[PDB]
């Protein structure tokens, strides 16, 4: 998965499904922390190279 | 977040919510991908430390 795949991700509507705003809030936290690790990995690859 | 935080997260239910199975399956995929990138980042840091 890429951060773009997480961004604004939606799911099928369901009665008594998980609350939409709480799931969308949580996916903003997941997207942020996944992009933090991917950016660090990019940084460390470049240091390896140099 | 840690990968296990993503598995452990709960959400309240709503009249119009998101399908639980679809959310849980997506978060299982993000957890697995996140734990792999964290491992790769940790390996790279060691390759930079060495």
């Amino acid at each position: 998965l890429t951060p773009n795949d997480i961004h604004n991700k939606t799911f099928t509507k369901s009665f008594r499904g998980y609350d939409e705003d709480e799931v969308n809030e949580f996916l903003a936290q997941v997207r942020k922390d996944y992009e933090i690790v991917l950016r660090k990995k990019t940084e460390l690859e470049a240091k390896v190279n140099e």
